[PDB]
């Protein structure tokens, strides 16, 4: 189910971070967070911890598909332990923070970066905090 | 317009804080932050400083009208400045701060405090952060 949703029309991309806080309910489930564009709710980034495989899953939903699957094995989650997620978009990648620590980037494939308004955090995911800062750009 | 949105179905009051980080971008227009209950996007909570007269109005609409306006005492922004303002849900109010500093307290008045899940922000302000975290 949908657990947070935001909206901020000016557009947050790309020079914005986000910062999750929470943790699972269990160990094999998964939780999502996306970053959605107008129109079409297109999903310009998907970022999918699968706690049962231990592999993070990234890939964007354009022209109604998915493309192809970033598959990373670096998986700093363990079910029930609180955990920080941040991500921060440049002009060239979304790059995600994991416990303070960089664990990967995802190139845009949606270029219409100032277009993607809209945060979704979704399934097996007990937020404690969600923050939405600009941070400019380099 | 809308400048921000928020929603967290599970229900976000009581014991949450939202904290908003932004400026005006006149020194004589309003901007406001709506607290919404569901069903029907309700208006639990308005909050809205109003630089024109350097006034803070408060107030819900509940059974079909607005009810009455609590005008606040003092008014502590500054136009074209950035600020810090934080409102803090507990059982008997909203608590709103600037730079940490207690402002006002506002009496619930819709007491379905969880059915309200979503948080608004219209008008004149240029948000540079918006955080939502459960006191707990
Ligand atoms: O690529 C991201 C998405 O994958 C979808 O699941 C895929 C699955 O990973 C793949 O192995 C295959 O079985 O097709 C599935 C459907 O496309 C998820 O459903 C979706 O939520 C994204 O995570």
């Amino acid at each position: 189910a949908l657990r947070f949703e935001a909206l901020y029309p000016e557009g947050m991309c790309p020079g914005w971070s986000v910062v999750v806080k929470g943790k699972t309910s269990s160990n094999t489930s998964m939780f999502e967070i996306n970053f959605l564009s107008h129109p079409g709710d297109q999903i310009a980034f998907h970022f999918n911890p699968r706690f049962a495989s231990s592999r993070i899953v990234c890939n964007s939903f354009l022209a109604n598909h998915w493309g192809k699957e970033e598959v990373n094995k670096t998986f700093p989650f363990e079910a029930k332990e609180p955990f920080q997620v941040e991500i921060y978009s440049d002009q060239d990648y979304f790059h995600i923070f994991i416990d303070e620590n960089k664990i990967l980037q995802y190139k845009h494939r949606q270029k219409q970066l100032s277009s993607i308004t809209k945060l979704q955090i979704l399934n097996d995911i007990e937020i404690s905090s969600v923050e939405i800062t600009k941070r400019g750009l380099y």
